């Protein structure tokens, strides 16, 4: 059965939904070289997305490993709102936000930690995260990567880059890439599986 459709919010689009997610841009400091992890290159839309997955992202990191158990939904959340999706695939439970409503079906959503948009059915498996877990900030930061070869940074998706910060305007970045626990690799590494999968493009997140 489908989940039932947002009873309330405002529809948005791509460059919308990412200004209205919180974001905490005091963790890229201009004139500086910080440490953040590559979240996704999007080479059809040039930009790319960092993130700093520090200690106080710990709840999201949980849930991601599904380290918590969390209540699952059949009312899909107002678009804007924040809530959680299962790649049961890949057995990793993500942060999403639905944007807007598909004319053809299905929905527009956001992967807030990821930077990434995917379509979403209305048939994934989708839970209610705990308050604090969904007033956390979005990890991804949308960053335009100049002086290098943005293909070349795609396979450094989901590693730990170094970037000279140029600008923050405090929505977006503007940083140059320069040529950390246990757990947090292991992470990155079940991040990855979910994200090189050879269907995510095809079919998104799969249910059950």
């Amino acid at each position: 059965r489908f989940l039932l459709p947002p009873k309330g919010g405002t529809e948005t689009t791509r460059r919308d939904i990412y200004n209205q997610i919180l974001k905490d841009m005091a963790a890229f400091p201009e004139n500086t070289i910080v440490t953040a992890v590559l979240a996704s290159v999007d080479v059809t839309d040039n930009c790319a997305y960092v993130a700093k997955w520090d200690e106080s992202s710990d709840r999201i990191k949980k849930v991601l490993q599904r380290q918590l158990p969390l209540q699952e939904l059949d009312q899909l959340p107002d678009y804007g709102d924040i809530f959680a999706v299962l790649d049961s695939i890949n057995n990793i439970i993500t942060r999403i936000t639905i944007n807007s409503s598909s004319a053809g079906g299905g929905y527009d959503a956001y992967l807030i930690d990821f930077g990434e948009h995917i379509h979403f059915d209305g048939n994934e498996t989708i839970f209610k995260l705990p308050d604090d877990i969904k007033r956390l900030p979005a990890q991804a930061i949308r960053c335009d990567l100049i002086n290098c070869d943005i293909a070349n940074m795609h396979c450094f998706v989901n590693t730990y880059i170094k970037i000279r910060v140029h600008e923050n305007n405090n929505s977006t970045l503007v940083a140059e890439p320069v040529i950390i626990t246990e757990d947090d690799m292991a992470m990155l590494n079940e991040i990855d599986e979910s994200t090189s999968d050879p269907l995510k493009a095809v079919l998104g997140f799969r249910p059950k």
